[PDB]
């Protein structure tokens, strides 16, 4: 099973983590806490962005080009990041914009990090409409002394 996991600045922009203009541990820890164990499909600049390996997470890159690095799993089309996991219970995608949105419409679960900061940006997280899911687990949580900006964490099932 498909879920998709994304950190959204205002107005559903999206972008790399070490690109942003926040400081958010704890959403790093949500992350982390989220993909542990599970196995990570990304596109090749959120990979090159990333830059090595998340550890104990099988790495998947999906890539029509070559693999430049073998220390992860490089696959070229959906259908085979899906079959390079196995028979896990739930895969992760983590990005970008057009990786996203190949995975919606598989996706049964979204782990939203929605952050309170206007950035500019040309890519933008997928439109999700309201009938199509439930919001089934929220959380504020206020800028502090470690955590730049507030950001609310959000757990969607598909309806
Ligand atoms: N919640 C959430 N989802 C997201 C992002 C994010 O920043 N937050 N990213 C883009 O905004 C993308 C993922 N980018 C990531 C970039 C770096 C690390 C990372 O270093 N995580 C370490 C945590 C240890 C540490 O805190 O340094 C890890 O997961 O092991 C994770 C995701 C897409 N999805
Ligand atoms: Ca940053
Ligand atoms: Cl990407």
């Amino acid at each position: 099973m498909i879920s998709l996991i994304a950190a959204l600045a205002v107005d559903r922009v999206i972008g790399m983590e070490n690109a942003m203009p926040w400081n958010l541990p704890a959403d790093l820890a949500w992350f982390k806490r989220n993909t542990l164990d599970k196995p990570v499909i990304m596109g090749r600049h959120t990979w090159e962005s990333i830059g090595r390996p998340l550890p104990g997470r099988k790495n998947i890159i999906l890539s029509s080009q070559p693999g430049t690095d073998d220390r992860v799993t490089w696959v070229k089309s959906v259908d085979e990041a899906i079959a390079a996991c196995g028979d896990v219970p739930e895969i992760m995608v983590i990005g970008g914009g057009r990786v996203y949105e190949q995975f919606l419409p598989k996706a049964q679960k979204l782990y939203l990090t929605h952050i309170d900061a206007e950035v500019e940006g040309d890519t933008h997280f997928p439109d999700y409409e309201p009938d199509d899911w439930e919001s089934v687990f929220s959380e504020f949580h206020d800028a502090d002394a470690q955590n730049s900006h507030s950001y609310c964490f959000e757990i969607l099932e598909r309806r």
